[PDB]
């Protein structure tokens, strides 16, 4: 398949945590229109991550759901806090083609057969968040605070087992940088599942995006990188395409 570029927002309250620099629109902090924006010059998905206080959450991100589906015409993937069936359900229901679990997955893993029982293999994604530990890839939980002492290599294996979609690889060695994506961390994975592979964290210019793909990622997901205006989309898929990689250009 083409390869994917999928843009990353995060959400507090209904609102992108700290916006973007498109001047353009309307409202540069709302999700929706940022959305709709990306989906129109060239984004493949979004993912939305919701970090809403506890007690309006609910209720903030099935809205949430509603109307980036009645706008936007790509996939979307939905998650934060994701703990149990009934909630991913009615996410999924009001408009979520995806949705996304780490935490609740490591903890639970039959909660990813759960969820692929009713609503397809295709509605999983599970995001590993993975760290170098004494020589060793662990998987991290709690917004990286565990090392939960689980190897890479078994939980990729046990989550494919279990019925997910799609893996969301997170270096944590990554995050905040603008090096590059963990190609090794890409590599070191990739002969071990049939899954999509997407990578997350480190990009920061074009020539990133086609590192990773040689490296054998399914997608590209970036966030800050594109809601900055660092890289512009459209520009990135050009330059994809200029050096060899396949991206695209109910009763």
């Amino acid at each position: 398949l083409a390869k994917r570029i999928d843009a990353a927002l995060i959400m507090k309250d209904g609102r992108v945590v700290k916006g973007s620099n498109f001047e353009n629109l309307r409202d540069s902090g709302d999700p929706v229109e940022l959305g709709k924006f990306y989906s129109e010059i060239g984004i493949d998905e979004l993912s939305f991550w919701d970090i809403t206080a506890s007690v309006e959450k609910r209720k903030t991100m099935l809205e949430l759901v509603e109307k980036v589906a009645e706008q936007i015409d790509i996939p979307f993937t939905v998650g934060g806090g994701i703990h149990d069936f009934e909630t991913a359900s009615e996410l999924i229901l009001r408009g979520a083609d995806k949705v996304e679990i780490n935490t609740a997955a490591v903890e639970n893993p039959s909660l990813i057969t759960q969820i692929a029982q009713t609503f397809g293999s295709q509605a999983v994604v599970v995001y590993i968040a993975a760290k170098r530990v004494d020589g060793e890839f662990m998987v991290f939980t709690y917004s990286g605070k565990k090392n939960t002492g689980i190897l890479l290599r078994d939980w990729v294996v046990e989550v494919e087992k279990r019925g997910a979609g799609e893996i969301v690889l997170g270096s944590i060695d990554r995050l905040g940088t603008k090096s590059g994506y963990d190609t090794e961390m890409i590599r070191f994975v990739r002969p071990l599942t049939t899954l999509p592979i997407i990578a997350h964290r480190g990009a920061g210019k074009m020539e990133h995006f086609l590192e990773a793909f040689l490296a054998g990622a399914d997608a590209a997901k970036a966030d800050s990188v594109f809601h900055f205006r660092e890289i512009d989309v459209r520009e990135l898929k050009e330059y994809l395409k200029k050096h060899g990689v396949n991206v695209r250009l109910h009763h």
